Parts: structure tokens; sequence; C-alpha cells
């Protein structure tokens, strides 16, 4: 009976990054992560170890990264692009 879950990362950062972006427009990579642990909990961030959560996303091109200034302390965020898919490039 899982919930949520939602195999495609995409839309998987989507429902967490909009369930948390009560806070501030943008969602605290903080709140992501501990939200999917509970809205998923077969997610496991301990694999991607920690903090290394933020180099993760980074890696995804379809989503843009900044860090805020929280405090004394640069908190990661993460955002859904607007622009769908596009990857066709004058190659392919």
């Amino acid at each position: 009976m899982p919930h949520k879950e939602k195999h495609p990362l995409q839309d998987m950062f989507t429902s967490a990054i909009e369930a948390v972006a009560r806070d501030s427009g943008w969602a605290e990579l903080s709140a992501v992560g501990s939200y999917l642990a509970k809205n998923d909990p077969s997610f496991d961030p301990r694999n991607w170890g920690h903090g290394r959560l933020s180099q993760m996303v980074k890696k995804l091109d379809f989503l843009t990264v900044q860090e805020s200034r929280n405090g004394s302390k640069l908190h990661s965020e993460i955002r859904l692009r607007h622009d769908g898919l596009e990857h066709h490039h004058h190659h392919h």
C-alpha cells in the first residue's frame, strides 16, 4: 500500500517540491528528503550519501539547482524546469 512513490524522478521531485512549496516558492532540499522519506518510505537518502543529495540532482538537467542564503549555512534548493523535455539539438 505505498503512497505516491511515483517511479519517475521528475514527477516524484515535482510532487515533493509543490507539497512544501508553501514555505516560500522554492523548496529546501532538507524538506524534500524528509517529505519523500515520510511520503515514500522506500526512499533511502543514505544510499545517495548525506549532503551528496544536492549533487545528485545536479546531474539532472531538467532540474534547476540553487543555494539559498539561510542564516550562516547555505541550504540547497531545487525547482522543476518550466520548459518540457528538449534534447533534439541539430544532430537528432
